[PDB]
């Protein structure tokens, strides 16, 4: 038995869009520590890993583990419900068929209360970060997301090139071609603004840009975006969340 | 000979966009104490009847009865002209072929003067509401609102469902189910955001969502939905205006 | 070898934007006083002649002249990019094949540049314009385009139509009729919202709708629109920059 919630509804309902678009299904371990989530693009090359934390929620109770699979599609219909200042209740009653989305206001009058289906999905979960990418660079999330939508115009196909304190985006079609450079510093009058990049080795990596694309929707969720490359694994895009992250695993374009 | 002068164009505008969207056409009565207009949906299953009553004009003539019909995606059209805070006046000469539409702003220089083909219908009218109704709400048109957008996701039938001081909006679907309750209350801070309900019996009733969504487009147009349900006939929504009224008569669906 | 620096990259987006619906190459001609360019579109009844003189830039050096054919589509999605207050360099070496749109921004970090490729046309420059015009209207650009918008909507020609001291706008569909007719006056408490005639004979010509609306889209980029007709030639739609303009030559309709 389940009984977490949000402060907040629209910190879920803006997870959830933060990663809607990119992946169909979606299998969520709720635990006595919170709940945590994967989810595999169907062309598996995009992984999806949710992790929110108690100190997330306003209250929280898992009494046992509860796994909950639960269309994507249907369950963001259900979190367009309710108004944006809530306070929505996920709940579940032990091995369950239904979990419900229990919304109320700010006021004692609207009591709303949907209740989704769930899918059944098989826990074959994934690790697949590592302990030591070839690069580590770090920046406004906002920024991140124009550099992307900027150069996706020009190619399918984005590539990030990283050599000693030089981080460059670059993009290559039929149209032209698009070259974003920038540079680490430490700016202090807003230390948020910043750029930040250790390298072990320098990368040169190829990306989908639809993918890049699904994966910058997270900037409506930190400020800040982590991304962290190697040649021998898929690339991690993170975005952190209070307690919590949102991670983007991807995969490379081959040739 | 007509001539009718609502004081902003505005209204007219929205009084048409309020029920364009739900039937084509439409005739308009005028008479010596106003217009009132009638549209049935092609279906049979959504009545509008509309009242605009002399108070609702800053000048109003109507020497004569006249019906004017009229293609209401074509009046609209010519209700985008013009400017959003101008003299819109209604006029027609008697036995017409054509109303026309005159458009001038805060000062005298624009002179825009449109000219309307009316249609052919036939003056099949009905008086369809009843003494007494099983029940009578009474809500803010914006919450009436929220919550039939919300439902309509869920499935194509919205079920209403009214007991002593408890009024219950359902839908139930493939992806799950929702259910949204609500009880009466005179709230003092702002007598507007209350609820009202008088009962005389219970009832339980099923709506179009469609029809339900084509029918709280009327909240443009007063702040309070009066709903008045019964088993015996359709059930009746309204939109009270300044001098006049916006109904919808709308059917319950069968089984 | 040019390098021409816009202020503010948003002049050259939107003088490209007030023209890029209507014709789907061009060709700049690039000097040592400015870039000219000229438009024609494929139906041949609509020229679009620009002019953007030394005095809109923040640099300008044209060692040589240079002609740069250009996709306007490509172009402008390579202008969607950057940000709206930065710097935007043209930059060209002389005999290219590729134009490079270079972008920075407030400050030194973020260094895009990006890179098109030329088409190749040939040039065919018109020289369209008259001496003398039938008559000379001059009137806010913001209300020239809503009396175009509102009637457009009645058919797919408009009729403009000028006789001492009265210029009238008309349009005649299945719907119904338009007609906006406007009247020149100095006003002084905002002598901008003025409207100017110069009648030398009167005029009565008819216009495409389609190219009509193409042609107001420039009101972004002046407060007034200058619009001289004839009956011997096309009409001369005008936007004033601040050094140079963008004109649009529109040939009348038929019968």
């Amino acid at each position: 038995m389940l009984e977490a919630k949000f402060e907040e509804a629209s910190l879920f309902k803006r997870i959830i869009d933060g990663f809607k678009d990119c992946v169909q299904l979606v299998n969520f371990q709720c635990k006595e520590d919170g709940i945590i989530a994967q989810a595999v693009a169907a062309s598996r090359v995009l992984l999806v890993s949710l992790e929110i934390g108690v100190e997330a929620f306003q209250e929280y109770r898992c009494d046992h583990p509860v796994t909950l699979g639960m269309d994507l599609t249907s369950l963001s219909k259900i979190l367009r419900c309710g108004n944006n200042t809530d306070t929505l209740t996920l709940i579940a009653d032990n091995t369950p068929d239904s979990i419900i989305l229990l919304f109320e206001d700010t006021k004692k009058d609207r009591i709303a209360e949907y209740s989704l289906k769930l899918m059944d999905i098989d826990a074959d979960f994934l690790k697949i970060e590592e302990l030591q990418y070839d690069s580590t660079l770090s920046l406004p999330s906002s920024e991140f997301s124009k550099i992307v939508r900027d150069l996706s115009q020009l190619s399918d196909s984005i590539n990030i090139m990283i050599t000693k304190e030089t981080i460059k985006f670059v993009a290559d079609g039929d149209i032209g071609s698009g070259s974003v450079i920038i540079k680490p510093f430490v700016d202090m009058e807003h230390p948020e603004t910043s750029i930040k990049l250790e390298m072990d080795q320098p990368v040169d990596l190829t990306f989908g840009a639809k993918y890049l694309l699904d994966i910058i929707k997270g900037s409506s969720l930190s400020d800040r975006v982590g991304i962290r490359l190697s040649s021998e694994a898929p690339a991690l895009f993170q975005f952190d969340l209070k307690s919590g992250f949102l991670q983007f695993f991807l995969a490379p374009k081959f040739n």
